RNA sequence: AAA
């Protein structure tokens, strides 16, 4: 599952990349105040869930990123996560 | 719905 796992964290860090946020109001307006994101929602996202169903590793492939952090089952952009928030 |  090695080489799954770089293309699945390289497709979540796109998602948290700058250049993605700055117009994915989807995303944002699914936001807590503090950045959160349930990893399941990100999950269900098509490019990921056509690399895999399966969300052990999904969370391996993010506890490998300098991009986004973890809480629980929740994740966020490292960088300033609490600029990115939208109203529902 | 590179939600």
């Amino acid at each position: 599952q090695e080489l799954l796992k770089d293309y699945i964290k390289r497709q979540i860090e796109y998602y948290f990349s700058v250049d993605n946020l700055e117009r994915d109001f989807f995303l944002r307006r699914k936001m807590d105040a503090d950045g959160f994101l349930p990893i399941t929602l990100i999950a269900s996202f098509h490019r990921v869930q056509a690399l895999t169903t399966d969300i052990s590793l999904i969370f391996a492939a993010l506890k490998d990123s300098k991009v986004v952090e973890i809480v629980d089952e929740k994740v966020r952009r490292r960088e300033e996560p609490e600029k990115w928030p939208l109203p529902p």
